[PDB]
């Protein structure tokens, strides 16, 4: 991929030899420019796996965490909970479903959505 | 093993659930509150700083 300037100067060169030899260095130079070429985009590659693969170490040690750290609190806690908090309690029939719809509904709503905060104020 | 793979990333921590620990600590505290900021402090952080949930819980917590 050499310059016309390049070939040109291999042109000029008379003896075998001469143009052989620069021929020769003349493509190990254009090799040389085109794998940095390429070079560059395989070590993005290199670059984002390593990456990937430092926040995949994070991330079996972060599932045993969520297993043992986070301890999966509040997966629908807030339940069983009021279940034994209504257990001692002689309740009715209709108002239990209608707890247990609520229940239902509140693990169905998203923790973070202020619907779900107004449901767990409604049902304490 | 837990500690050890904690270890390889041990640094961390922001630290203001000890904070209003402390802050509460000198005054006498009555029972319910500690309570309600017991659940109200699981709630933060069980959820990311980053939901706006997380800010409105730390804004009752203050």
């Amino acid at each position: 991929g050499a310059e016309s300037h390049e070939l040109q100067d291999v042109l000029e060169e008379t003896n075998i030899p001469k143009r052989l030899y620069k021929a020769l260095s003349l493509l190990k130079k254009e090799f040389e420019l085109s794998k940095l070429q390429q070079r560059l985009g395989r070590e993005v590659e290199e670059k984002i796996k390593q990456t990937h693969r430092k926040y995949l170490l994070q991330e079996q040690l972060k599932i045993i965490k969520k297993e043992l750290g986070l301890e999966k609190d509040d997966k629908d806690a807030i339940e069983e909970k009021f279940r034994e908090r209504l257990k001692e309690l002689v309740v009715p029939k209709h108002v239990m479903d209608v707890v247990d719809e609520e229940l239902s509904k509140l693990g169905l709503l998203d923790n973070h959505s202020s619907e779900f905060n107004v449901t767990r104020n409604y049902l304490d």
